[PDB]
């Protein structure tokens, strides 16, 4: 299920590294919570990969993975107010983020997160848009979703919704808790090579550390 370019450095449960390679069946990786999680298979093969780029002191997080490896993303609940008028009518136009999906160039159905528009007369008060900003604000506990897309979907989504965008690295804070902190990326397709993946057991989530702090899975 995790899929590198050989090389790639994990971060393990001891607080050591490893590269991708050389992690057997039974070893503990990091898991993002600080945590172990157990490696239980060793997929391998080849695939088109993909360059995975911070995108601004520090250096730039990165990491090289495959095509159909799973970006662990966040993205804003994102609600946008906007004036237009249409045909001499003007309007509250109230865009919001909202998981959706779209069908891929090749017809695959990926489940994303896109804008979704809804309109109310300026003649008819502020308040029918008002009250979908607060519905929208309240139907989800958390401010962000949370959610995976294959690096080669990244491109499917809308301009906005991928601006962003953005992935996670898992420092040690104050308090001795790993925090969480985004990073905004850029992705590039490279050609096909040798990929080195693990899968981790079903006892906690897949999500785990590299080397440099990314939360992966």
């Amino acid at each position: 299920s995790a899929c590198f370019a050989k090389g790639t450095n994990v971060l393990m449960a001891d607080g050591s590294i490893e590269c991708i390679e050389n992690i057997e069946v039974g070893n503990k990786v990091m898991g993002k919570d600080g945590r172990p999680r157990e490696v239980i298979k060793l997929p391998r093969g080849s695939e088109t990969m993909y360059s995975v780029v911070q995108k601004s002191m520090p250096e730039l997080l990165k990491f090289t993975c495959n095509a159909t490896h799973e970006l662990v993303v966040r993205t804003p609940r994102s609600v946008r107010r906007l004036s237009r008028t249409i045909k001499g009518v003007e309007y509250f136009e109230v865009i919001t983020f909202e998981m959706g999906q779209k069908k891929a160039p090749d017809g695959r159905i990926v489940e994303l997160v896109k804008e979704v528009s809804k309109s109310y007369p300026v003649s008819e008060g502020p308040e029918r848009a008002n009250e979908l900003v607060e519905s929208y604000r309240k139907a989800s506990n958390k401010a962000y979703f949370e959610w995976t897309i294959e690096a080669r979907d990244l491109s499917l989504l809308g301009s906005h919704v991928r601006k962003a965008t953005y992935q996670t690295y898992a420092p040690i804070g104050a308090a001795f808790a790993r925090e969480c902190r985004g990073f905004y990326f850029e992705l590039q397709e490279l050609k096909e090579d040798d990929y080195y993946g693990i899968t981790l057991s079903d006892d906690s989530d897949h999500q785990f550390l590299l080397a440099n702090q990314v939360v992966v899975h």
